[PDB]
């Protein structure tokens, strides 16, 4: 059943082109797991990866996409727990050495061999394609599978985040960038967490559509000028933790200063080469702590995905097919995510 | 028995004149009580009291001094838990106001009507001086007032670090700015805690006194180059967690750097107005967290004295009398404090 | 405007008679602050305290009750961050000496000298009482107070409990007896904190209380034989976290066994001598906690009065007068209280 | 080099006849790893495991033991970050599904297909045994395997006992049953982990040994009668966490008793079918968590063998030749354990 070629879009040479055409299927191998990916989400990850900028070198060739959703066709002989025809997901993280301290700790993604799917690996921009069957997403049966590829990456990290807020219910928490593609996730999880949400976004219709999701409080960060007054103002203190999914290096450094004493400061947003100076005096005397967040682990997988099978969370996807995948990413260089550029392998 | 006057250093305007006086008894709120200081550390919060650039107004005329250790002469109606002629500790905070949020929570310190000893209550630079029912510190009897002068509020503050710093018995913690006032307080705390200590100073002697106090591995600022691979080296991938009670802006920056993946960096030095430029996408990959911290609380304060009572922490003072500490505090400002310049208030 | 004297149940003789007379004001000590109590709930505790059946030695003459809520008319002159007009809520803790460890490390009713309101100080069933400025409950203003009152100890107590339970939002909690006047409160919170309820109750009406409040699965105790499988059946695996709000010593004994593994315990009901025998094999292998939860402390109950404020959670109260106090008591010794006597001091 | 049989102790049918015999050497499936076996500790979970008595059914036939120790010299071809010549560790649990949910979260021992060493799997009583990559110790190298074998289940549970007991560095730690083969691994962990040890056992030079290897207070169970009055006294409170690694059911109740309010009664010790039957009331009023612990899982492995390598902790073992291993459960279900039985391999 099993095609000796299937379609996808791969590239040689970074910040190349990008040639849809046909490549062999990937054997898995005894520990991995092959998957006929339905869908796949995009974003900047997979931008920085194509661009080859960050300093990890990307294995080339290189077919991309780390937010992968597909059925299972054929597992490992050593792979266990897993079934054909199950519904998987490849993450960033695509497998792990289970063997250095970091991946024994929990934080598999941090392992010096970590093998990053789409960046080190072949991602999830083909029809099939092969994954850790530890590190892989057990997507549950029955769902939208285009409905949960953004869920993967996007999900998964803002619930890691929110978890290393260091929350408890009933917080309030402050979600700088909320009308984004991570943003809106962010509220959500945020809200089936019970926190208190007070987004920190701007622009046309972003608002509205942090209403619709479900925010208490919004601040424009275009219209309000003194942003950090504003949420001073609205959560009576400053957010119990705030999290910089924003992509401005100015709203990452007034974050560390709205932020109520004792609170948190997730790091989230990755922009280009920016710094959190803040200022070291205050962050003392207010005790503020500066957390980051990388993708979230196994078990963050779980939750989130847990989080998205009782309907609490949703995605505005916008299913696109795959040979288009070439003008997506020109799009999106220049900015024309709109809400979430979910690919469809198939098409 | 208690004097209608008292000696004391006292300074009207700020960055004036110590003029060392006789000075009116402080009579004990019925909340409050009375303290014959017999000891008092001084430390840098006390030049930028005397200086008044922090931005909080610091209530003048102002008797300075913030750590400082007597015993109890007359307590208020209202104090219960206490006895006379018990021994006292009038820590930095001096009273909370304990009926908001932060005071509830435990970190009193951040109380908007936290009263600051020495700050905007009188200090610990009198013979007398009256402090809060609540936050004295419970000094044990028989403990030797003049040692235990400065854990009241360096010993406190580094205990209070370590445990921010969200390590285990075991890791690896790297003191940046081992052999200064505060890091050999942090070094013995952090050894008595289990922690493995790698001491990070360098000058004149250092070295010799941290081998001395007990430390693992010693990097000297001055000699090594490249401090982040170096500690790197030592503690095979990077510091547990960090303390950077170091003042050199520089050193702080490069903490973010050479800590452990998923590990953490107390900032507790705060010099004069510097930043905490990390790379956010350095930060977030590694998951490394920036926590500040303040003076610890009253159950920190109790630890950190038992802490001290076991013998197990130890501080090189050097006594010296109250009637030089104009001259105390000029030899400061210039950088004379060699060990620790704890006064005496008798003499 | 303080009357000189109000009415108020006092009894002299442990298990006597009460006596609905008047009583002399009780003047605010300096530390304490008076409050026109304006409703007041009952609960087991107060049966237990008019018994003296319990270790601890009843002050006598004893006005009861532990949760009462009113206006502040009149505080002492240490007291601040409280004003006149202000609404309090008189807790079980009246008040903790602030000194020792427990104190400190924020567990205040362990205090060895933890005045307990209704056990050991004038309780809450008079028009005007005494209670600590400390522990005194913030209820905002503009709250109902007959509707507030009932969760002053056991809307407290739930959710001190459920956050000792160590869950995360979207786990599995097993109130065991969520129908009860503890068990609907439980509920609310555990619904609003994010869990997933899953009520174990049985008589009439329950399961459509249950159903009405918000709850995801119930399991009736007398009808379903093998409570235990059916747990493990509907969480699939175990509840992530048992309240053991129940008065069935049995109850409580099989919770410790429908309790997934590395889940937690929480025992909150105090039947009459009752033993917590579970199986150390087991207890072992599935590394099950077993933790207790005593009333919530300061932090405890701004956070629940939080919830509260946010009409998340709902008491369904019985607003009746004071002067039937005793016939409460006598139908409450026998067993009648529906969903919670909430008294009325003025009637 | 391999060769194909190889020494062991084997028996078919439970509770029968240990016979010392050759067998074919267990090939590496493709994620296990093959491991000359040097050393092996012996147990009281051996027995449970030679008497089939436990729940579980043990797979026969079945070579016992579960402590092992050994090099590595043959790899499976999926495995990584092993190299031939290494030094690991058969724990208890051999090998986890790494696919449910609770091998995600960390707590490995509870997965529903558990491989357990010794139990359901070929043990550690043979010149060569499998192990599963994953979950092997990775034995740091030039370490003496015979010192090092106690450590792999006795010091990995009593250090996750202690990180369980949630502790704080410098609180109060009472070891029921400190000289026992478990207790004085207990006392060394705690000491090195910077807790104070309140060691409580009896007989004959059990106190002097609990002198030898570090212990603030002893308390005779046999002299001393009221223990929990005698626990009280010594730790000023009770202590802050007890570890139940004793067998005497009587003790363990005892232990819900003698811990300080808010403390945690770690339970390691599975006794013959006992209860933990703790006063419901007296556990609640003080909030006692009473947790369990099974062994620990990869992190606290590698933790507790870095305790040992850095000379912290030391277990009198007693080399002893395998052919004589039948002898040695004889003794054992007798009770002739003295120290620790370490199995020599190749005798
Ligand atoms: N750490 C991880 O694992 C991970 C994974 C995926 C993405 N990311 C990061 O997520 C970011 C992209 O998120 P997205 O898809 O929502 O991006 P986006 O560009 O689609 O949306 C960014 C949002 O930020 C808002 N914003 C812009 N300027 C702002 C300001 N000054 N203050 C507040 N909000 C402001 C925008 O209005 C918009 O709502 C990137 O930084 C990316 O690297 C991180
Ligand atoms: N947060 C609080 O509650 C609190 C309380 C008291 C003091 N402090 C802070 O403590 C600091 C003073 O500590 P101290 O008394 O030891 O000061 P000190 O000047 O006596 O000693 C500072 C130490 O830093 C070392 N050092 C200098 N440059 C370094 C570099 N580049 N890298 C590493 N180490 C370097 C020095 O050699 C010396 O050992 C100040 O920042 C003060 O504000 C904070
Ligand atoms: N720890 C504290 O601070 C604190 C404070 C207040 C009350 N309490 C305890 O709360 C309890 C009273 O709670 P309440 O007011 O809801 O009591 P209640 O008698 O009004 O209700 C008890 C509930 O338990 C249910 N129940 C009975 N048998 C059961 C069984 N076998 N399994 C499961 N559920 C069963 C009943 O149907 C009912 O829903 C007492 O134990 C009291 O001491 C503790
Ligand atoms: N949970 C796990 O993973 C795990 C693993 C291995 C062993 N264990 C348990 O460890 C126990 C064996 O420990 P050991 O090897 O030290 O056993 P042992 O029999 O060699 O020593 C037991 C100790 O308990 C002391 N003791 C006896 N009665 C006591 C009492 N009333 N109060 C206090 N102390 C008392 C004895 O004097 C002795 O010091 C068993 O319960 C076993 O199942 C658990
Ligand atoms: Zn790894
Ligand atoms: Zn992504
Ligand atoms: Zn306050
Ligand atoms: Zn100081
Ligand atoms: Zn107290
Ligand atoms: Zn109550
Ligand atoms: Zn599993
Ligand atoms: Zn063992």
């Amino acid at each position: 059943s099993i095609p000796e070629t299937q379609k996808g879009v791969i590239f040689y040479e970074s910040h190349g082109k990008l040639e849809y055409k046909d490549i062999p299927v990937p054997k898995p191998k005894a520990n991995e797991l092959l998957i006929n990916v339905k869908y796949s989400g995009v974003c900047h990850t997979d931008l920085h990866a194509w661009h080859g900028d960050w300093p990890l070198p990307t294995k080339l060739p290189l077919v991309g996409g780390h937010e992968g959703a597909g059925v299972v066709v054929g597992m490992g002989e050593n792979v266990k727990g897993w079934k054909i025809g199950d519904y998987a997901g490849i993450k960033w993280l695509n497998g792990s050495c289970m063997a250095c301290e970091y991946c024994e700790l929990g934080n598999e993604s941090n392992c010096p061999h970590a093998d990053l799917s789409g960046y080190t690996h072949d991602g999830s921009f083909q029809e099939y394609a092969t994954a850790d069957a530890v590190q892989a997403a057990h997507i549950p049966q029955g769902t939208d599978l285009a409905e949960v590829a953004p869920v993967l990456c996007a999900g998964i990290t803002v619930y890691k985040a929110l978890k290393s807020a260091n929350l408890m219910a009933g917080h309030w928490v402050a979600i700088s960038g909320a009308a984004g593609g991570l943003g809106s996730l962010a509220v959500q999880y945020a809200k089936a967490m019970g926190y208190r949400v007070l987004g920190i976004d701007g622009g046309e219709g972003k608002e509205e559509l942090f209403r619709s999701i479900g925010g208490e409080v919004f601040i424009d960060f275009t219209k309000e000028k003194d942003i950090v007054g504003a949420v001073l103002k609205a959560t009576d203190g400053g957010a119990h933790g705030v999290i910089n999914v924003s992509v401005s290096e100015a709203a990452i450094e007034a974050s560390t200063r709205y932020v109520r004493a004792n609170g948190t400061t997730v790091l989230v947003g990755m922009p280009a080469g920016a710094k959190c100076c803040s200022d070291v005096f205050n962050q003392v005397v207010k005790s503020i702590s500066i957390v980051g967040s990388y993708v979230g682990n196994r078990a963050d997988t779980r939750e989130a995905l847990d989080f998205f099978a009782r309907g609490l969370v949703k995605s505005p996807i916008k299913v696109v097919g795959l040979s288009t995948l070439p003008e997506i990413y020109e799009k999106m260089e220049k900015g024309q995510i709109v809400g979430r550029y979910v690919v469809d392998t198939s098409k």
